[PDB]
């Protein structure tokens, strides 16, 4: 048979029918996780069910993702790798690359544009060490310092850098302030240069794929 | 008459009278919502008049909002639908399109890029599922979470994501503040592929209108 | 005489001055405002003589601001309008256009652009109007509602349109959240669309100037 | 010798040495500045002796980094200079620009883009100082005034022009509120206008060097 | 993007 990955008249609902399992999979993940809340794991386990018999039917990195997805559960039957389990159950949402074409232009956008990654994760990273050193020694001689250490200051660093805002702000002395204006400053800078190769990298994937 | 739909032998006045009365009708909702307040009624009844008579003379998408714009009025004539109502009142403000050439290049451009929408709606989806998972799991061994659960955290992970930033955040780990960083810079990634194809459809559309 | 505009080698000295005595009002300025503070007005009647000098060894906007640098310390020899007054000692900053090559490109771009400035401020009124309603509609079922009135969430919504944060927002429900989220990405959408053609022109006049 | 600066099969060891080194200098920085915390200073001199003994071998601006990563170390062999030259001794990082091929990209794009760098941060100096002015004569009328002085208000300005966030924003008035709206389009405006040619030099470099 | 700051660079949007 193996009519699957082409989509016919009598394939596309076999399309439908993964794409409303993989979404019911993860709205069950995001459920049993309330506090409100047996009856998640029927349908977690019908949903497995679902992607063993797909993954057998088939049977790249798709597969590794289906696999993946499966692999959590057959695990469950210190602590820390219980939850780090459990939390590589999200991972069935990559899933949807399979039907998604736009997902996989994003795919192919993050695997030609390695170099830039590196290059924009280099930047953030001398960035936030050049500027956490610098704001807490511009603290370090005011009395009940704000940042204990420069890893301390690394949080402020990354949200300021990325304009995303530390919030609570004001017991500063006036150093810190300059060296937060200058780290803004910096952190848009540094922000806007990889990121244009990477946006054409993917303006190139999408038009190709049209 | 048929005066109305061609702004020409000082039919501009007609056209300086139906954008006062739809700012009149705006500025009469959201002063009517003020604390401190029957004349509003009356203020409204007339620019229902107003809105109701340029349709009844005038008579796509535009005869739909002028219509959705005078339906509410007559309808109040469950409590949540009538919010709800009251809520679907403000689609007065989309009356000003019919005399803005510039909205309606908005509305072209937004017609022609539905994909791009719908792209990135997914791609802020997937985000938020990833991090919201992440950064709870992070924090689930910590005494006192901040983070309840998955879905509670998915206006942090939305905040974060836009760089409007959440505010405060210290009852955080450092896993979580490592999954913030990374969230931060993901969420920055997300936003800047889809937005150039909507822009460069505004533009396209911005050029062609002169 | 009238070696201002032509600057050569003793013209030159001038125009050194001129910007030395524009960025001293300047700083007497922010100094005067401290609240640790006879002799500020010292200085501030010394950099106005010189200012009247050389507005009247000159004798376009140019002029209109060399006026205006001027006007509030002779109008100085209800209390908003005093208050105003102070604010409007503020344009002298705007003295340094005339020596500044880059903001003089700055100016151009503006009056080349003023369609689409427009246009911008109208997109950010029309999504301000529409997500405070949206906000506030959402909130008012709650028992003790964060939102007043809708005029209340103007703010909530510029911050949020901009992405510059508005601080703390637990005390909301699902609903206003689910808003914040589309006025976040809307926000992303409106500002993103008119600014490349306000690149476009600058980096036109800047060029034309190199 | 002149080992170092080839690609020869020995020469790559010398490298991943070097830049094993100047992290684990940059981690016994971050570490010894921790509160929990001589052992560290056995690796700072370890790492010294070794940044020394590749200066020493080889022997423009890399020379410069190379001394200044070498100088604080034997300067300490008011406390405001201590504190200086603690903060001085982050430069070692910079060191990595030998090896990174994309970091001296950025320095040549750096050095390449002077003045536009120069604009922006003269576009935030005036931006900043009206800004400021005019958000603390909004708020000098109201009793218990947030902003005690124009100075006071530079980090308000300058987060808000750069959509950082300043925090909790509640106790101001309306008029405030209005100069932080114009405060955020503008500073959106000025950081947007000279970032593109900046971006264009990056890219410029980035493909001479591919 | 919001601070993602793209650069353009879509061929200045042909205009
Ligand atoms: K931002
Ligand atoms: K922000």
């Amino acid at each position: 048979l193996f009519e699957y990955p082409e989509s016919s008249q009598a394939a596309r609902v076999v399309a439908i029918i993964s794409v409303f399992v993989i979404l019911l999979s993860i709205v069950i993940f995001c459920l049993e996780t309330l506090p409100e809340f047996d009856p998640f794991f029927l349908i977690e386990t019908l949903c497995i069910i679902w992607f063993t018999f797909e993954l057998t039917v088939r049977f790249d990195v798709m597969n590794v993702i289906d696999i993946i997805a499966i692999i959590p559960y057959f695990i469950t039957l210190s602590l820390a790798i219980l939850r780090v389990i459990r939390l590589v159950r999200v991972f069935r949402i990559f899933k949807l690359s399979r039907h998604s074409k736009g997902l996989q232009i994003l795919g192919r956008t993050l695997k030609a544009s390695m170099r830039e990654l590196g290059l924009l994760i280099f930047f953030l990273f001398i960035g936030v060490v050049l500027f956490s050193s610098a704001v807490y020694f511009a603290e370090a001689g005011s009395e009940n310092s704000f940042f204990k250490s420069i890893p301390d200051a690394f949080w402020w660093a990354v949200v300021t850098m990325t304009t995303v805002g530390y919030g609570d702000m004001t017991p500063v002395g006036v150093w810190g302030k300059i060296v937060g204006s200058l780290c803004a400053i910096a952190g848009v800078l540094t922000i806007a240069l990889p990121v244009p190769v990477i946006v054409s990298n993917f303006n190139y994937f999408y038009h190709r794929e049209t």
